[PDB]
């Protein structure tokens, strides 16, 4: 019914981390930095980025820390039970076939 | 270093709490709700600064579809536990856009 | 690299929905946007595939849409070359009438 | 009213053409080729702070991102037929931002 698109042009933080589910789809999970300048000074986002199927597999195979890259995909917050008991939220940008990354440098 | 951009277009999930402070500036915080089709719906945390920050809370209302260009910043607070919590915002401010539609 | 439109406006009018040999549906629309500082972009927008029989069904003169899809410079001919920049929007774009409960 | 947005990553075809004028704004021209192998070619000007970054920091074959909004500008040819020409405008609404 709505639009739920984010995009971020930025750095890997660390080594992707790629997994794999029981029927061979492929997850990575990066970080992303984006940052801002200032005078009269710097602020860094650090972005969660799940990569899904395909996208997966090349942000796996091809990225590394420092790398840049343009990421397309939408916002999702993930709800759960932390150790304590109460409720904590996540919020992810999740790039699927939906989405886009491309490599860049 | 870099982009960070959101667009949603979504529906206010209540009435605007708008709210000032020191320097007098204006704070607008809403829900917004995206939804794809079996449906799932995504819930947004808006907050809009400056002048978006007063037409937001002038003209929208609980119901009202609404486009949004932000940035996302997470910050972090204190619960009352002394738990670190965090919460990611989509934030409007002077570079991102907002737009009543209908 | 990134090849990326956003739009929301208005439908300039009624769609015009032709189709391609291998059958597939094509449908063009404009779509009116403008800013107040008074100045309307025209935009000229060319649905492909599923997206076109949608828009040519339901789209009408007026109706509030968003579009996501590219840019396309395609060449025609006067004898003289002409040119169009198109927003392409097919299977890997996005249109949604606006509005709605 | 509406929304008019365009965001494009590719290189710079050309060196940037970059022109000041008395009131201060500059502008800057370049061609963008983005690329999915056909290629498409975009006509991109920055207005102001950004055809001043734009014409220092981009060079022939930059990689660049660019957010900014359709223009269709008239105009009537030599042989007096009506032509258009279709630019992304960067300016104060709009971003760039050297990759690489």
């Amino acid at each position: 019914r709505g639009v739920n698109k984010v995009i971020l042009v930025g750095n890997v933080g660390g080594d992707p981390e790629t997994r794999y589910m029981p029927n061979g789809n492929a997850v990575t999970n990066i970080t992303l930095a984006t940052s801002e300048s200032w005078k009269d000074q710097e602020r860094t986002e650090w972005h969660r980025v799940v990569f899904f199927g395909r996208l997966a597999e090349i942000a796996g195979e091809y990225l590394r820390k420092g790398s840049q890259v343009y990421v397309e995909g939408s916002l999702r917050t993930r709800k759960w039970q932390g150790q304590d008991g109460q409720d904590r939220y996540t919020t992810e940008i999740v790039v699927d076939i939906n989405g886009n990354m491309q490599l860049l440098g």
